[PDB]
């Protein structure tokens, strides 16, 4: 069970415009736990009710990498209603979980 | 981001100034709590998210009889598609799959 | 790789006979709406591995226009093994993505 794979900068901007919480992981494809971070991200979505998860392969989405100013991968971005609410740099799923919960408080 | 969508309309005067834009407006004419209503709102909402130049509106006919009369609404729910104050299409019934299809065909170029 | 430009109905029927999934956009020639939908189709192909994309100019392919019952542009047709699986009439790339995801489930 995976996060929704983003095809373009435009699909991504339409997604984050929802007022549900969007959590987006930016990755590189060949990256051996790129698949592990993706499934952990979706697994983590089960315990968060109003949260949708997305994955962006930066090697095929340079426009989205630039638009969200992604300077290292993996990076997580938290969005709501087109507003960025937080960012977690690195494959640290527990810091993302903590950050996400602070927003919901 | 997007307008709170669909935007709930209070009066005919507000509705006419909204649709006078050269953007495409989609208006759902409904009754207060019909067993589709929550799906009609969430659909209209997603359609505003996926369509950039499209604004979506909701008109409760039970509190807006002048808007019901003005647009000649004969049953609810009904969808009206407008641009520059002129009607481009209408979808009768709670068939919002029809609504998206109809809207796509209006954005297309015939032939 | 931008969608492959189709020369004829015969070429198109031979392409769609593959057991890979073919997605075909029917457009009118070099209008900047047309070039814009073609790039959208290319980006969508990157998130689907077993998908090939094609472009058909209805003004130079009247046989294919008639054969696929094309009455407005752009229209997308999804095929697999010579069988059409879905159709999207109009410039709704998001509904095409949704239709494709439901087919692969």
């Amino acid at each position: 069970p995976s996060p929704h794979v983003i095809m373009s900068l435009e699909e991504l901007r339409e997604a984050t415009a929802s007022n549900r919480i969007s959590v987006i992981v930016f990755t590189l494809p060949d990256s051996k736990r790129s698949n592990e971070i993706k499934e952990k991200l979706r697994k983590l979505a089960e315990v968060f009710p109003d949260v949708d998860t997305y994955s962006v392969d930066t090697s095929t989405n340079p426009e989205a990498r630039e638009w969200y100013n992604i300077t290292s991968v993996p990076t997580f971005v938290i969005e709501k209603g087109g507003e960025p609410l937080g960012e977690v740099k690195g494959p640290d799923i527990d810091k993302l979980r903590v950050t996400l919960d602070e927003l919901l408080a």
